[PDB]
């Protein structure tokens, strides 16, 4: 077999001429040549079964991405797995190459307006996909939108996605979160478990104003100052939003703060299109009940040169886990993604 970096990459016999890309918690990424296909792809190598949490991320990624087809949420195109549970060690998930994300793109790169408007656009339209398949992301951000060299944007990793719950999203003042902290909603820190469509929302704003400066708008140190960065720029909340809070840990909190006025849109992104602004204010709402939706965010003046409802498909049917994933053994999720990657094998 190749090996990459001291890394066995068991792929062959279809895909040959491996070059490493990149690693993280996840495993390994390869750009790999598909002999079929005769295209390059990205075959990424995880090795999750020894830990529940990484079998947890693998399974919501292999049975959601499997489930949907959209033009701006990868696909997955192949699984590798050994033919057996004994001999199955690792899991090689190929999906089409992308040349570039968002995060390596705003490190580099300003952003025209035209840009901007296209990859947000294409991001809300991957997203009302989603959550019309009663799905949340939760874990949206610069390094999870892939991009190619005509800038056509597909969001990846579902490693963090739910279906929806809102009736079960209430939780306690400073409740521990796991999706990436500077694209956390308020309200994750305050009184939410992050299971309503809104905190996606949330996250697109975050990335629309980062777009349009090259830097997160709120790039919190650790748990608390992430809200202390948001109230920063949002300014105090008002009665009526607070009084939507009934826990009194979060509300006497809000209530013991100075008094902040809002930081108007326009002196933080001075060159920002009018219409950009007012739809990230619209996404930047503090009260998520208030928060516009991804089907209203399309509609916004700001990408009527996009907007085209005929041409921004919804999934066939909601998304539905077989049974809850959370409470699993890992001996359990092993089973359960051989199951799923069972197609794969010929
Ligand atoms: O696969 C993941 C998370 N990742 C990791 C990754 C790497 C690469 C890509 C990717 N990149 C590119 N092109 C890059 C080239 C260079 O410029 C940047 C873009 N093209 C296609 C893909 Cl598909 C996508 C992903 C992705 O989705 N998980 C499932 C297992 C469970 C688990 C366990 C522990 C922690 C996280 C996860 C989530």
């Amino acid at each position: 077999p190749e090996m990459v970096r001291g890394q066995v990459f068991d792929v062959g016999p279809r895909y040959t001429n491996l070059s490493y890309i990149g690693e993280g918690a996840y495993g390994m990424v390869c750009s790999a040549y598909d002999n079929v296909n005769k295209v390059r792809v990205a075959i990424k190598k995880i090795s999750p079964f020894e830990h529940q949490t990484y079998c947890q991320r693998t399974l919501r990624e292999i049975k959601i991405l499997l489930r949907f087809r959209h033009e701006n949420i990868i696909g997955i195109n192949d699984i590798i797995r050994a033919p057996t549970i004994e001999q199955m060690k690792d899991v090689y998930i190929v999906q089409d190459l992308m040349e570039t994300d968002l995060y390596k793109l705003l490190k580099t790169q300003h952003l025209s307006n035209d840009h901007i408007c296209y990859f947000l656009y294409q991001i809300l339209r991957g997203l009302k996909y989603i959550h019309s398949a009663n799905v949340l992301h939760r874990d949206l951000k610069p390094s999870n939108l892939l991009l190619n060299t005509t800038c056509d944007l597909k969001i990846c990793d579902f490693g963090l996605a739910r279906v929806a719950d809102p009736d079960h999203d209430h939780t306690g003042f400073l409740t521990e979160y796991v999706a990436t902290r500077w694209y956390r909603a308020p309200e994750i820190m305050l009184n939410s478990k992050g299971y309503t469509k809104s905190i996606d929302i949330w996250s697109v704003g975050c990335i629309l104003a980062e777009m349009l400066s090259n830097r997160p708008i709120f790039p919190g140190k650790h748990y608390l100052d992430q809200l202390n960065h948001i109230l920063g720029i949002l300014g105090s909340p008002s009665q009526e939003d607070l009084n939507c809070i009934i826990n009194l840990k979060a509300r006497n909190y809000l209530l013991s703060l100075p008094h902040k006025n809002k930081v108007p849109w326009n002196r933080l992104f001075p060159n920002a299109d009018s219409k950009a602004l007012d739809l990230l204010d619209k996404m930047l709402t503090f009260n998520p009940h208030k928060r516009i939706e991804v089907e209203q965010a399309l509609a916004h003046p700001y990408l009527e040169q996009y907007y085209d409802p005929s041409d921004e498909p919804i999934a066939e049917a909601p998304f539905k886990f077989d049974m809850e994933l959370d409470d699993l053994p890992k001996e359990k999720l092993k089973e359960l993604i051989f199951e799923e990657t069972a197609r794969f094998q010929p």
